[PDB]
């Protein structure tokens, strides 16, 4: 690949990188030329995933239960048993009655600053003035339009999200970590999969968004390459739309 | 108190109005002519503020612990005997959380994105049927929710959990906002900096550490009481009515 968007030599991991968005983009960054690890929670379908990615580059499944303070270092400790070095970290693991509130608030904010601080020490042993090393976290147009719908407690997490990277960036700008917002709008995932199979439903749902259509999986694969190579090595702090003209 | 000011008649809750910046909002609420309620964990302490606050107007206490869904119900519950509409919601009940970066905290994070954000959604929730026989096209109902400047600005404290936490309380109210409009419930936000209250008092006993907080604020000074008392007022009142989905810092210029 063209110098701009390669990403050779690259070593990342891919949080809930075994199915939708997370896959979508270890696939893209295995195309860039990136040596790719990924993460889910069930452990044998983040290993067939993997494999299926294999197709593409080096991808390999490590185990985590990032639901967990122990969990964090589980990873951690994982990867450095393979690699002496993070440059890539990308952090889509997510979740979507007020008692399921606690579990939304966890999954999306919580364990993505507690992944990052325990990766912290290899990020670092790959951050450098020549390419700093970088976080990318997938948050949500639902964290900024105030157009919602019901889940009331998704929107607030991602804005949480979007917030936490902020700060991150803010702290760690002068280590040469780089964090960013990838806010994706609507994109096919298995919870949506009923909306997308009939043509009815879909674009009755697709009437919400402004360009009238669901975003296309190498959209989103194409943004992650770009933000996790030369296009991203000048910005930090940044939540970056990818929503179809939703959150306007 | 002039009409555009007056809050003569009007019914208001505020959370967390023991003490801190609750209080400095109840007072200001009972001074606009407001009967005014107040809850808080210590029974005692609510009860021995509200007859401080009796001073300026009509104020009880109504003990409550939004720490969990049953207590928002709860508080609920015991407004509904005691009032049959609420037109003033204030929702200042929160709380931080400081620690190093790589150190440990992760039940810290929990009980921050609970009050802060959680026991916010359920206190507006279980309080709708109120808020609802209050409110009309001639005035609306009233929610105020204390955020915070730290869930806008990426200058970084200590508390990792607390700014994401405000940050999500500020999301909310604006897609609570948009929802109830045409129901004619508004929906708004303080954002305040540095305020006196018992999480920051340490700081303000201290010559040396006050002058260095004091310096990282544009305006080099903490909030005034009666700042964050007249803001509460005007956004319960004539200049709030227009008003919904905002988000607004009082804050010494710590946004910018
Ligand atoms: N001070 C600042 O500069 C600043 C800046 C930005 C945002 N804020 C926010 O503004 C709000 C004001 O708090 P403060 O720190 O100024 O005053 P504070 O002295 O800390 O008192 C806060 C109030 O919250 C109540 N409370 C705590 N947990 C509760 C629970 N589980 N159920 C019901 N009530 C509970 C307290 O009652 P008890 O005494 O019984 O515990 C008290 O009346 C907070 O939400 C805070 O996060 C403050």
């Amino acid at each position: 690949m063209h110098p701009y968007f390669s990403l050779a030599g690259r070593i990342a991991l891919v949080t809930g990188g075994s199915r939708g968005i997370g896959q979508m983009i270890a696939q893209g960054l295995l195309e860039a030329g990136a040596r790719v690890f990924i993460c889910a929670r069930d452990a044998e379908a983040c290993a067939d995933t993997a494999t299926r990615l294999s197709a593409y580059g080096d991808c390999q499944a490590i185990p985590a239960d990032l639901s967990s303070e122990a969990g964090a270092r589980r990873l951690a400790q994982a990867l450095g048993e393979l690699s002496a070095r993070l440059d890539i970290l990308v952090n889509n693991a997510g979740t979507s009655p007020v008692s399921g509130w606690e579990k939304v608030m966890q999954l999306n904010v919580t364990s993505v600053f507690s992944c990052i601080q325990q990766l912290l020490p290899l990020l670092r042993r790959s951050a450098s003035a020549e390419n700093p090393a970088r976080v990318i976290n997938i948050g949500s147009v639902a964290g900024i339009s105030a157009m919602g719908e019901q889940a009331y407690a998704y929107g607030p997490s991602k804005a949480a999200l979007h917030q936490l990277s902020r700060m991150l960036a803010k702290e760690l700008v002068g280590e040469h970590i780089n964090v960013n917002v990838i806010a994706p709008g609507r994109f096919p995932s298995r919870m949506t999969r009923h909306i997308a199979n009939d043509p009815q439903a879909l674009e009755a749902d697709s009437a919400s968004i402004p360009m009238g259509r669901w975003g296309r999986p190498e959209e989103m694969a194409a943004l992650a390459i770009s933000l996790a190579g030369t296009a991203g090595a000048y910005m930090t702090g940044n939540v970056i739309p990818i929503d179809g003209g939703f959150h306007l």
